[PDB]
């Protein structure tokens, strides 16, 4: 009814550090939540279309799109469709910066610069391979699919020979696209899903060959009327759909996709090829229930937690709607309530854990802050923890390091000077990045209220001591 949305197209979800973002495509901006909805960041918070890199305010979208999250880097990568560009927000920095594109739509259908030398023709879903470290761009504009190779910048056509043609060949260039809007990487790193919207079909692209094939829709032969497109389950080419937009690959196999134009969640096995509808009567509306009841309005985008909350960017009503999948019959679709978005214009946060300290009454002194992680959990040594000070009234205590990085070892050491009488409080607010063995960045959120009056004019020497306790799978 008052969503703070205005028609998101897409999702990504990390699913370890409690986060879900989404594409609120029509507000120019990327908003992180977590996965029950409370505000954490949002990134272009002007709302304006725009092209610029730099700080989280600094930086403007056109029109983003396709989300991907990198976890060992602690990145988004997003397809800024107007823009004609790759963008990376990279959290551990709060810095924004573009990987490929220039803003301009480009005629390249051979492609093989390095950064933004090479131009882009309205990207619109993006899916990373974390093994090779490569992107995977569905490139709507020229009806193939892309590569960009984060270890090079080099971006390169990877499929498609730039004709709209449901055509299904065994080379790239004896491949064809249309539209595709949609790319999801199988568990097995071997092939990847393709909505190809106006095709209105999936296809699975083969990620050795570089050539696809069909799995269901799209076929007129078998059609009833020979349309290419409709709202009919089954296997194969007894499929129809109407431009699907999103698709996605569970680690059972499994892929689920929204028929965006039939309003329809659905689940296509690719060995049976068998279609399934999962939730949507077909009905542009908004009413959630039981899925067989229920109804979207042209749902385009899709997450999933390892749990099994299936998450759905349900874009012309402009909410994020989950369904949980493995409550089979009684599955209902609900709705997510955006707690904390707070809309665009021209403190306290939600994944932060707030430590209240013993009051410091010394005149003048050092605080010590030691933060430990438990066992198996190491600090990440190509992202520094960061902290940065503010007092109640500015200038009541004064701080040295405002800003700092802490030492390998988890500390640091704060000088304050009180200035009044009068009570005061401090904040330290630290972002401390770790991780396990596997190396996936987790990070921690940890704000100290260290409230602050003078009772004595000894100096003394305080210690704040913080375990971070990781979060729960």
């Amino acid at each position: 009814a008052t969503s703070p949305l205005k028609f998101p197209g897409k999702l990504a979800i990390d699913t370890l550090n409690n986060r879900l973002f989404i594409s609120d495509s029509n507000h120019n901006r990327i908003i992180v939540t977590d996965l029950e909805g409370n505000f954490i960041v949002q990134i272009g918070s002007s709302g304006e279309e725009g092209f610029q890199d730099g700080s989280f305010e600094d930086a403007a979208f056109n029109r983003p799109q396709g989300l991907a999250y990198n976890a060992k880097k602690n990145l988004l990568y997003v397809a800024d469709t107007e823009n004609h560009a790759l963008r990376e927000i990279d959290f551990v920095n709060e810095r924004v910066q573009t990987l490929a594109g220039n803003g301009t739509k480009g005629s390249d259908y051979q492609g093989g610069r390095k950064g933004t030398k090479q131009l882009l023709n309205s990207p619109w879903d993006v899916c990373f391979e974390p093994v090779n470290e490569k992107v995977y761009i569905a490139m709507a504009g020229q009806h193939q699919i892309w590569e960009y190779s984060v270890l090079d910048g080099i971006t390169r056509v990877f499929s498609g020979n730039g004709y709209e043609r449901n055509l299904n060949g065994s080379t790239p260039q004896t491949t064809s696209f249309a539209q595709p809007s949609g790319i999801s990487l199988g568990p097995d790193l071997k092939e990847a899903y393709i909505a190809d919207s106006e095709s209105s079909s999936i296809r699975a692209l083969d990620l050795q060959t570089g050539g696809s094939r069909l799995l269901a829709g799209g076929d007129p032969y078998f059609s009833e009327n020979l349309f290419k497109f409709g709202d009919n389950d089954g296997v194969g080419a007894e499929v129809l759909l109407q431009h699907p937009l999103g698709v996605l690959c569970a680690n059972d196999g499994q892929i689920y996709l929204t028929d965006s134009y039939n309003h329809k969640i659905k689940k296509l096995d690719p060995v049976t090829k068998r279609v399934v509808t999962l939730a949507g009567t077909g009905k542009a509306g908004f009413k959630d229930g039981k899925v067989k009841g229920a109804q979207l309005s042209k749902p385009a985008g899709l997450a999933i937690t390892e749990n099994g909350r299936l998450f759905v960017a349900d874009t012309n009503n402009s909410l994020i709607r989950y369904i949980d999948l493995n409550k089979g019959e009684d599955s209902e679709i609900l709705t997510l309530e955006l707690k904390g978005v707070q809309p665009p214009t021209p403190r306290a946060s939600a994944d932060t854990k707030i430590v209240k300290v013993d009051s410091v009454t010394s005149r003048e002194g050092d605080l010590n802050l030691k933060i430990s992680l438990p066992d198996g959990y190491h600090f990440s040594k190509e992202a520094r923890s960061k902290f940065v000070v503010d007092v109640e009234p500015e200038n009541a205590v004064a701080i040295d390091p405002t800003e700092g990085t802490l030492s390998p070892e988890g500390s640091t050491m704060l000088h304050f000077i009180q200035s009044s009488t009068s009570a005061s409080v401090g904040k330290i607010s630290c972002k401390v990045y770790y991780c396990k063995e596997d190396e996936v960045c987790l990070y921690q959120s940890v704000q100290f209220e260290v409230p602050f009056k003078v009772e004595s004019e000894l100096s003394a020497s305080p210690t704040i001591t913080f375990t971070v306790t990781p979060r729960a799978p």
